């Protein structure tokens, strides 16, 4: 049951959001927002830069001051506000789903059922934590009374990527707001609209002014202004590894702000001969092709046991036939475009690279259509570990199938990346499922499924796939700062 | 590496332990402690009663007063004292292992390696918890500061069985003492000696007087006195289901005291055709025969899928013929006696009942020797659910094997008991292991193993197998009382 | 900002609620429900008995079977339903507030603002916990993977009092459902109406059938059937100490169910000379007089330091003469009636006891009116610890003012009654606040306030004031049963 | 009982410690270790560099590989090993205290009772945590079973300062080893000896080869080699702010390793008019001069309310004239030297800044003695906020006293730092104790005391005073990596 997309979609909010009112950019500058499906300009957005971030950081810092409403209201009240924001999003579900599909080239049915549904489920999950974050009373040595407080950190800068604009938006501000921080959010330049529309809803729900500030713009101007800012307490960033490296370096040189990073993945799936081959093919296929492969956790290398390798490749190639490229808003369409020309060129150069190296093409390998950034779902088999397609983050509807015979060998090969973050494991054997998932150097391990993202589980990576976990009970505490209070008393009793 | 037993063993502590002092019973009566197998009298120990329990409760309440040493010392010191008791136990490992094997008819190598080893490891675990028990600072509504305190409960009466005197003793006092309680223990009438000897070690370790009190004597005289006492704050009891009913009932009538019960089981094992046959046979055997089948959690019913049923029975009988009965102190002896004649007659009546009810006797069925309480390792096959041996806790070296063909049938049949203490599950399939263990109404579910009892895990009984769990993080907190403190403040901030 | 009460209030639901349908009593008997202000019959309710509880327990057991919707739905889904119940309660706030006031003689403004507000707030708090209840993965010894599961217990019988029918209702069912249990509720005979109306709303929110059952009736028939039922896993009971003794005893006599009790109190207030006397008087008055002094946490003993004793009594008498008694639905009325004639008799007799005991009666001391059960707000001074009013919970608008001069003695005196549910402490000294509240034997200690019972804090009981806590994080976990799963593995890694 | 120091003290371990074997530096260079009291060379130590660090990281990485002893032993074993190291430290308590006192110019009595005692207590606390670190089982949406694992992070580099070399050594490796990491420690150039002697004790205790590696050397060679190493998973650092900036930057540029810094604050005290003047004086000095004011948490600003200002300064000057400067091992000496000449010049220039900027110095202000770097106990009065001594971090006995008139004025001035490590608060007022301590932007707030550190409380800072906590439950989890395992299952039950 999916309604049709809002026929006449109007872009209403295009300005900077600070202190619950809309601002022009200090520079007077605007910048175009494209439609990755048609290459036509949807609208123009005010272009924030360092000065606009300064306005936004002062707003948030002021909203965080001792005694001000956001600091003095009940924690459950912060929950009710987050719950109400979820209800507003449920009411405005069709609008947002249309805007997300239109602007981010996302298949509409997916934007409506999974993106928005996940946004609402995650916000309600975070809403529930607000008055359940607790500190401890500790029975430490001596005649003293020791307790801790889980206080909000302060001003949190949050840089959102373009592949899941609303989901990442909610996954970042939900925990931050639940813990009582205030935020300055910089959405990706390719996809600012859905965040700006959510800002109008944040206004409607009654969050105190300055608690949420949104400054759209480019990375090397507004993202950098956030990361090197001297009055920002934490920056959270999801995106490429190289920019994340720049973020930790800028934070270290600026004011030693806390940093959490979520970098890309080269996430492996291991398919054992004793796996349910249909479930394995369906989930591995889903894991690399969902949202045109632009997921953080894309299953970009699939290791299959030699006994079942040929049958697996056959079915994988058989499954890629069902895709239908075109406008994400048209019914029946399965696969939208990649977000822009930079990614389109990157993916195409990689597919050409795989062909030059020893690699077997089973389907795809080129672009699709004359307008938009479309890539045929491509499946490479006989991939070896030394190929570019086997080492570089693809972020495209390209599947690499590899072979393995030994358990130890595939564990070493799978872990032999600088990425951690995620992995897939398919087996019906109890021992192997446990021992292998223990051995994989990955932040999330799915067994006999893939990309089952929920709000109750913490998600984050090992190695250079990131810093920190988001959206768990553990994810919520990463937005608190611990304070120990130790009060001298005359005599302590247990 | 097992040493020989203390050659000529002398028992030095036979009186009541109160306020770190040895006492005669108020009446002066003493009672005999027997040696299973030889049926000889080891010595006579003071018989505790209501007058004695009253002395002990008075001591425990004094030791618990606000401002006393046990209440004002650092939690870490309570831990260090627990740690000191553990080292003392290790120094005296050989002595205590002999006394345990002598008094409880326990195979000496078993008492020395597993009983003493487990006691020391559990004492060290509880020691580690003493200063890590914490309360919470809670962000409740309104301008208030709310926190909780995990106070000790108070005076805890603890009634110990005869099957594992030392392990059960440490499992009760360890958590209780770690949290800062004071305790009055009534060890089993059959096996009081080892507990008394630990009492001497408790004095040596430096525990304040009255923190640990031990009252040997009978169940219906000193245990009843503990359970119905008006100034005992909690009673913890391990034993029969009927005595547990009697204890909770008296607790209701006397003063609403906290109660924890650990009752018997009819703990079933499910062996699926996809199981590792030898692991299943070996572990099921261990779970039904360990310590002459008088085990806390004995695997009496073994349900095997028909495909594997006959092969399982074959290997089970082959493994059952590998025992050597006799004096637990003689080297080479595998099976000692049952703890006394009462248990011996019960087991034998059930064996014949099984044969008369039409169960196939595969090996065993009768007594051994003229002296002692010995039972030949017995294996019954073709057992049906309406058979008595399939319904009464045999608490003996008797194994019952049943057949099953349907998963839901066997889940229902294993759960169809008034007991829910433990369960065993044997499979190599991931899905069956997780879902079947979820459906089992058991406090502990072992998969492809059995009787893997560690200190880090709580054991929580279901249904009438008990009330509460011990020895985990959850077990330590059951010996605390929670206190909420709510302080009005002029203004609160997050 | 309190609207006018429903003039009409036609009472719709008067029957037994089982399986989302309405049932007459198996016997056909009904029983009358009074209006304590006018003593005229509001309506007749079906009189449930053992047979009706048996119907209800079977319904709840069926709803709890493995594979049922209540067992298989997502925990967040249970939360979603609890939240839907809260919104419905919000919609019917005016109706339910009128019904609460009509049936329980509660001042309408209080029922609308404080009772319903707390009911919605506690439900939303419980809603938020459903999917945040977690078990542990434990690093226990050996090549094992050990984890625990917090399962729902099963069928929970919940026996509700008459003083806060809706609040207690939500406090018992909110946690039990949040954890995934099913419940059989027995509301007080004097006050079944709001619970039955809540049931219709549970039907409307969409809870699966059998998850909530309500069997109105008397205590010694339907409450007893719950407490002694052979298929009920837990009973939670709020009420008198003597009946609590019966419930704990009955649970022991049949099937050893888990038990939680919250009994009366004789909660003390300690007022130190440096306390803010204005604030101390205001809160002490509120804590003893609120809802005609029928709270479990009534502050009926007030110890004032000699320095401030007379000034305190002066203001208490000034504040106590300020009530306007009458029908709780009429606007302006400050004090409603007692719940029924039995309590009216007891409280008046206690008033007579105090005067013949040589207590200085300052105001009140008699009946009010000639319709209903009204009691003049009474204040006694110069009360001694040996007086009847000083040991017995009066449950009426009777205030006892006492004197103390040394802290050590007054802590002794405050902790010296058979109840320890709660306490108040008024002082500006940091050391006094921490040390005295640590020394007070009470489940909740309020400092410089009283009766600020939020949904985030658990409020437990000491001594004979009960067993267990509710409505905290601690409170929710008591509606779970712990299960340890231990899976043998080929090799474990840290 | 404080014993006499080691007379015949031989330095035995002076080389690089890798794989439980002693190494010469790859270059063959040694570097001298001086005695800060006499400026005499104590000995020469192997000078580690990049090559020596690379060896240590290969050793630690190998010791961390799956299947290695350190990864496969029970967590409780890691605990027993740490406990044995503590017992060893207790046995060699006199040796370590003299070696520590001699090498770090620390008063012998302090090194023996406070430095060693804390090291042993901290180690035992960490030992207790090893097998109590747990993950969670989460009830997330869908037919899944989700759990988390708290794994060890991997190879941890730990860079130690010279002020509390043993204490800092223990605070870093104790938690790291409790969780199962392997570590490469780089002590300060000034104080490598006690770390090397503990390395020998770690061999004796039975730690597997490579789990603890120690590489002495200089900061910009050996520390830098650690922080930028591509195979080190975390760096923990205690030291100056401008080095922490460099470390955080090196981590970002190399392999985005985790970073935890503990920098040193300007920790302020608020002395209220109602404070206990004597104790405030005693503890406020205690906090800034302890160990010649080289403490991790120095009380470098003392704000006093006008009402008690002058008398407070008098007592401060009076108590400051009670010390005996000289050799720390000599009995009776109360104040030792600063660690070196570089520190000595920094301290003296700050005093010159103090006089020139116009603060009233009551005592001290110059060099002391003809040998060594000794600094007279200096007290400055009437200091203002923009003065170097009030804003530039002082490591020295220089004490700063100021006045305040409005409470928020002083809270602003106290929070007007880029440092938030600690704070002091002296008052008897319940409301101010809570409200002011919540308002202070500091990681630890002491009330009516100072520098009462412990192993049970988590320790770390706000703002530029560091990130992360040590030695708490929160401190132990900082050495773990979170992994979510999500296993799809056929049907889920609560």
């Amino acid at each position: 049951a999916v309604p049709a997309p809002l026929a006449d979609l109007k872009i209403q909010h295009t300005k900077i959001f600070i202190n619950n009112e809309w601002h022009n950019s200090v520079s007077g500058k605007k910048f175009p927002v494209l439609n990755p499906a048609t290459e036509e300009v949807i609208c123009h957005v005010e272009e924030g830069d360092k000065a606009d971030v300064d306005k936004a950081v002062k707003a948030a810092r002021q909203a965080f001051q001792i005694g001000s409403p956001w600091r003095t209201m009940d924690a459950s009240e912060r929950g009710r506000l987050l719950n109400k924001l979820a209800d507003l999003m449920e009411r405005d579900r069709l609008l947002l789903a249309t805007m997300e599909a239109l602007n981010g080239g996302k298949v509409f049915a997916n934007a409506y059922l999974s993106d928005l549904g996940g946004c609402i489920k995650a916000l309600k999950y975070c809403a529930g934590w607000a008055d359940k974050i607790h500190g401890q009373t500790i029975p430490s040595d001596g005649d003293i009374f020791t307790y801790t407080r889980r206080e909000p950190i302060g001003v949190c800068g949050q840089i959102i990527p373009w592949n899941f604009p609303m989901l990442m938006f909610i996954w970042k501000i939900g925990p931050a707001l639940s813990c009582g921080n205030t935020v300055v959010v910089k959405p990706a330049e390719q996809t600012p609209l859905t965040a700006l529309h959510l800002a109008s809803l944040i206004k409607e729900a009654g969050f105190p002014p300055g608690v949420v500030n949104i400054v759209p713009g480019y990375g090397p101007t507004a993202g950098a202004a956030i990361s090197s800012h001297m009055d920002v307490d934490k920056v959270a960033f999801t995106g490429s590894t190289q920019v994340g490296k720049l973020i930790k370096e800028a934070a270290g040189k600026s004011n030693l702000k806390r940093v959490t990073l979520e970098l890309g993945g080269k996430s492996p799936c291991i398919v054992f001969a004793d796996a349910d081959l249909d479930i394995a093919v369906e989930f591995a296929h889903h894991g690399v092709f969902y949202h045109q492969g632009q997921c953080c956790v894309a299953a970009s290398r699939i290791f299959v046991e030699e006994s079942v390798y040929d049958e697996f490749v056959k079915r994988s190639v058989e499954r890629a036939k069902k895709y239908v490229l075109g406008n994400p808003l048209t019914p029946g369409i399965n696969q939208g475009p990649q977000i822009d020309k930079e990614q389109h060129d990157k993916i195409l150069d990689l597919i050409e690279s795989g062909k030059k190296e020893g690699a077997k093409l089973e389907c795809g390998g080129g672009r699709w259509g004359n307008k938009g950034f479309f890539v045929q779902p491509t499946v490479f088999s006989n991939v070896t570990d030394e190929m570019r397609i086997a080492k570089e983050e693809i972020f495209g509807p390209v599947q690499q199938i590899m072979k393995f015979k030994s358990v130890d060998d595939v564990i070493k090969r799978a872990n032999n990346t600088t990425y951690g973050l995620a992995a897939g494991l398919f087996t019906k054997d109890l021992d192997k499922a446990i021992t292998v998932s223990s051995a994989l150097q990955a932040g999330v391990v799915w067994v006999n499924c893939y990309m089952m993202l929920s709000a109750q589980c913490p998600f984050g990576g090992f190695k250079m796939s990131g810093n920190g976990r988001e959206l768990g009970e553990h994810g919520l505490y990463e937005y608190t700062e611990l304070k120990t209070v130790a009060m001298k008393i005359s005599q302590k009793n247990s």
